[PDB]
């Protein structure tokens, strides 16, 4: 899953933050350091959490949000992208059972096969579940 | 069982609906998408309907006698036949299995234990999928 | 995958054919029968073609070709769908090797990650293969 | 290595290109789409170029100096950084494994006996792979 970052030049190096996550500043000197430095900052503030068993936040969907942000249009900020694998931060898998009506299951399966933004039922219902609970809106 | 569908060409593919089912339009691009997206609109609408305790539509007697239907020549349509399996739309309960991370499943539990106009996992994820698959 | 069939009301019930498949006629008495009578007509009609190691043709793609087909507005045909698993018919799965430049393989991965109508390399490259040889 | 991209708000989504790679533009709908679609346009363009033995592009010097580009403010855009690994785009061969049915496979093989602008399976499959993604 891909999270947004703003990157600013600074005199020796660059400093940046996750606009959608307070208390996540980062820095470094060559631009080749950005994503590495960033995820590490991300992971540090977050280890507070899911040693408590908390979930990764849902990543944003709307691009206009960021293309209209004044910090990018006028104050010289630069958009960047940190890619994260949830399997790495989230623990072991859990397999479990549900019951619902056939016609609903059918409806869901037919929805996934036409949308194709979804590889299976677990991914689909997991995606729907992480945003109701913890969205970055 | 057979429900007929009307299929109209559309600049970027096709356009369609069910003559027997009010409010059940579909569309797509490829040939494959005709049956697949029509059955999708059907499954969805027929989930809306029985979520809310409405009566389900039946298939018509002589589906083929839609050939002579006016709204079919008047526009430039053809007739289609989708075969739907009645077993797949029964409201019989059915058990299935999902995999996801511990963290997510714990949060779903805490959310449900707290915000409960939700008794358990199944109806939470069910209410959730209903809102999404809708249009 | 999904082949097109044309379907005609008769006095006895119905009859039809795969309009993209020469001489593959089928019929039956109720409409309940349509999907299985057509697939069995199918299964035999092309049985010759794969002792001879031919592949199933590719499901067409343009829906306009079909919507405007004379046989469907004019003579009163009814369009229908047969869904055909390629697993059976063609001999079993066989695993092999390829080489190509890392570049291109990278580009392929990303076209698949970005259009996700394909699933994986095997499905993506199989579909391209099938369509160069068959088309119509 | 970092390539700067100009990103433009479009009615439902975004629009964009790489100021250091002529002819490499991209578009999409969601935010994930941004870096994804951009690296994909890059991978495809980079393949077309070296396919036809053109000079490959190189990441510019100070990519941050682009925030002051007339091509950006005169059109309402923003600047983003895509990071790209050099290794993924080397020209050297790599081998891998594919799984498909015998009839298909041998259908290909005697399609590697006739039109021989197609010499072996890998070349054949790459030609069609190329044809497809150049679009
Ligand atoms: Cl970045
Ligand atoms: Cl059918």
């Amino acid at each position: 899953m891909i999270y947004p970052i703003f990157i600013f030049k600074t005199v020796e190096g660059f400093d940046g933050y996750f606009p959608d996550i307070d208390g996540c500043f980062f820095a470094g000197n060559t631009f080749a350091d950005i994503s590495k430095n960033a995820e590490e900052a991300f992971a540090v503030h977050i280890e507070a959490l899911m040693n408590e068993g908390f979930p990764l936040p849902s990543p944003p969907k709307d691009p206009h949000r960021y293309i209209d942000d004044p910090r990018l249009k006028e104050e010289g900020g630069i958009l960047g992208f940190v890619e994260i694998d949830p399997a790495k931060y989230e623990s072991k898998a859990v397999k479990f059972n549900l019951t619902m009506s056939q016609n609903l299951l059918t409806a869901i399966d037919k929805f996934i096969a036409t949308n194709r933004g979804y590889k299976n039922r677990s991914q689909f219902l997991a995606e729907l579940a992480r945003e109701k609970i913890i969205s970055l809106e």
